[PDB]
């Protein structure tokens, strides 16, 4: 099967959407999409079709940043593993300078 | 059956000192202690606990709002059934908190 | 004042939590007891804004476990806050080993 | 793959939140910079107790814990094909709390 793709990222430390996140999605290595969170923390789609069956990576730039907000952590980025083959996966991030997590939404 | 729990602060990486925990069984107060150094709390009971449903209450918000920080959680209760040992650790931050059985 | 909204899913499994009794208390009083739908959502607890003060939002996760034929050490999920913004979602990320919740967006 | 190993000591604690059990058999590897550094399973209390014989270095790491074939063993589906946590360097301790539907982790101790 085939799949869209979302996100959502929240800094649970704040309890607060995190704006401004740099988020990519690769396949086998290469990268089909370099996206930014919103002001809600949302990317609502990274492909105007759904995504072919196949092993992906979605990656959230946290460590980079909390560094711009003056903030430190000891994870450098949140990589999410995953694979399509349902019409629609939303892949969340909740995130703190002490740790994260990620759920199939 | 024997209870512990390890309270960690998330949204610093660190070991919760100082958080009071109580245990209680169907409304009735039976421990209240606080997190050490490590953030545990090593038993609740000097004595073994006999099957029933319990409460344990981390007071977060308190925790929290000594720090000044504000959270909209004001406490973290888990309510727990015990037919072992059980390690039942707080994850939290101001704007969430987990818990889960651990070993 | 403010709304109040859940979203349930077992993390468990990777699906919405369809049917789980959710109630609202403040002060020991009831104020709504509701079931989440197909998509594990409660999309309000209230017909009016809910005014300041101290909340108890619990929802039935050991009794939808068990109807299931599932254990669970948890017998429910009791979630305490407090209103002092226009919206409050209060996710349940629940399993039979554990459960968590966050101010999601 | 062999398991293998051999300043700030790493360990880690797998638990399969979906049970409330701790995750015996789980494959976990660090790496840096590309090299793999190690290759390890988790025992019988889900536990890796150090991931090299000396106190690793500064740097940036990469454990990884192999969720979704685990699961698959046990003859359970995940759209969750592994778990990679990105880390920078006293002690370490990262554990995962997993389960078909989501995991997370945090720094521990």
């Amino acid at each position: 099967h085939m799949s869209t793709l979302s996100t959502h990222i929240l800094d649970i430390s704040t309890g607060t959407p995190a704006e401004g996140v740099t988020v990519s999605l690769s396949r086998e290595g290469e990268t089909l999409a370099n996206l930014v969170t919103n002001a809600q923390g949302r990317i609502a789609t990274f492909s105007a079709a759904p995504l072919p069956a196949g092993r992906y990576c979605l990656t959230a730039e946290t460590g980079a940043w909390f560094a711009r907000a003056g903030r430190e952590s000891v994870f450098t980025r949140a990589q999410i593993d995953f694979v399509i083959g349902e019409d629609h996966f939303h892949l969340p991030f909740l995130i703190a300078p002490g740790g994260w997590s990620t759920y199939r939404g």
